[PDB]
């Protein structure tokens, strides 16, 4: 009621954003706190659904259509003059059902980052990387390392030869036509899996491992976004940023995200949030402050983009963006991402073959009927009740010794979760991923009950409850 809370991902320039907040605080008297919670994309909708959460949330635009559909975002009202300050295509990215639901900040696209000293001439094709790695392994180095845990990083290769999320036709995205299991997607993922099988990459490589390896000069290349350049400048690596390699003669196609800022519909400070975003952040000085901390990439603000236009790294970011595709913002994007995430991890680990993995990804992300609609809504209600009861258990876990109360709260949450599994069970095929999420959530709740009964793991209890909430929210987004 007199303070602004902002949530932004941990890989962005939250410290630079805090500086913009200090300037706002000096002019208005409103304190601005910037936070970077883990699993932010899932945490926000969970807490905002109950009327809580930050006043402002930052994330690529793909998650915003789902937030808007759930009524978690306030309608933004920038006047014509302000709108003219940003590129029209960035505004298009934050339009849902005909209305603007967030403020665009920057255009992000993955690029190939390489060590100029280990590799003066980067590979123009993915096909030449296996031979390049064998050559570098002789020097105790590797050719390429990038996050294989988030599908965002493998998607450029998957889409290169034909893979796609939702087919765009008639001006809309057909949620029944998913392209994660066509020949193009299979070819791309098989190539990735072959790199692992042939020991050119490790299936367990995640974000931090690849970043540390590249910045320490252990690998010749990595695939990342503009936010990562800052840490590379700090290291002793002479790097270049360029176009991603082609696959079967076609450009890699990264899914392009427009980092955007939305205003929580539950915020009691909507006018102050608008003032902060329009008059403080979306100004040359404001974006400069954030950019200085962690590069934003190409920005939506025309005046500042003109100051970044001479940066070769930004030209590369723009080239890759032009070759990729702007992500859809439809509510089904969460399910798509989770489905593909599961498929890539299973195919990479060997749990499933590429064909099996992508077949399930297609079934899980793709959408008698009435009966399904009724049960779907009831399932969502059961999960919302479970999330609410759970959020209460998290409170009893913060302080106090109400072991009896916490036990009851977890049981109630558990009963509602069990009811959802029952409703999903009868749901039939197509919701296998949803069922596994609910089952995993159940395990965590049982583990939480055990911890509460033993009392020697207060922190582990909170952690188990948060992981449970995260899975329940993902389950909500998987429901169809
Ligand atoms: O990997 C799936 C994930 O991809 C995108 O998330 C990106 C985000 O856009 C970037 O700003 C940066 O934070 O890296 C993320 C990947 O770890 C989608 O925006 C997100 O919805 C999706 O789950």
């Amino acid at each position: 009621e007199g303070k602004l809370v902002i949530w932004i991902n941990g890989d962005k320039g939250y410290n630079g954003l805090a500086e913009v907040g200090k300037k706002f605080e000096k002019d208005t008297g409103i304190k601005v706190t910037v936070e970077h919670p883990d699993k932010l994309e899932e945490k926000f909708p969970q807490v905002a659904a109950t009327g809580d959460g930050p006043d402002i949330i930052f994330w690529a635009h793909d998650r915003f259509g789902g937030y808007a559909q759930s009524g978690l975002l306030a309608e933004i009202t920038p006047d014509k003059a302000f709108q003219d300050k940003l590129y029209p295509f960035t505004w298009d990215a934050v339009r849902y059902n005909g209305k603007l639901i967030a403020y665009p900040i920057a255009v992000e696209a993955l690029s190939l980052i390489y060590n100029k000293d280990l590799l003066p001439n980067p590979p123009k094709t993915w096909e030449e990387i296996p031979a390049l790695d064998k050559e570098l392994k002789a020097k105790g180095k590797s050719a390429l390392m990038f996050n294989l845990q988030e599908p965002y990083f493998t998607w450029p290769l998957i889409a290169a030869d034909g893979g796609y999320a939702f087919k765009y036709e008639n001006g809309k995205y057909d949620i029944k036509d998913v392209g994660v299991d066509n020949a193009g997607a299979k070819a791309g993922l098989t190539f990735l899996v072959d790199l692992i099988k042939n020991k050119h990459m490790n299936a367990d490589t995640d974000y931090s491992i690849a970043e540390a390896a590249f910045n320490k000069g252990e690998t010749a290349m990595t695939i990342n976004g503009p936010w990562a350049w800052s840490n590379i400048d700090t290291s002793k690596v002479n790097y270049g940023v360029t176009v991603l390699p082609t696959f079967k003669g076609q450009p890699s196609k990264p899914f392009v995200g427009v980092l955007s800022a939305g205003i929580n519909a539950a915020s009691p400070n909507k006018e102050l949030a608008k003032e902060f975003l329009e008059n403080y952040l979306l100004t040359d000085e404001g974006l400069e402050a954030v950019n200085k901390d962690k590069p934003l990439g190409a920005v939506a603000l025309k005046s500042y983009e003109e100051e970044l236009a001479k940066d070769p790294r930004i030209a590369a970011t723009m080239e890759n963006a032009q070759k990729g595709e702007i992500m859809p913002n439809i509510p089904q994007m969460s399910a798509f991402w989770y489905a593909v995430r599961t498929a890539v991890i299973n195919a990479a680990s060997g749990r499933q073959t590429v064909d099996e993995a992508l077949k399930d990804a297609q079934t899980n992300s793709s959408s008698l009927g009435i009966e399904g609609r009724s049960s779907e809504e009831l399932l969502k209600i059961a999960l919302q009740e479970a999330q609410k009861t759970l959020q209460q258990a998290q409170e009893l876990a913060k302080k106090g010794g109400g072991e009896e109360q916490l036990k009851r709260a977890l049981k109630r949450a558990d009963r509602n979760l069990w009811a959802a599994q029952e409703l999903a069970k009868k749901g039939g095929g197509g919701e296998e991923l949803l069922k596994q999420a609910l089952q995993q959530a159940q395990q965590l709740l049982r583990q939480a009950q055990e911890l509460a009964k033993k009392g020697g793991g207060e922190e582990l209890l909170k952690q188990a409850l948060q992981q449970a909430q995260q899975l329940l929210q993902q389950a909500q987004e998987l429901a169809k």
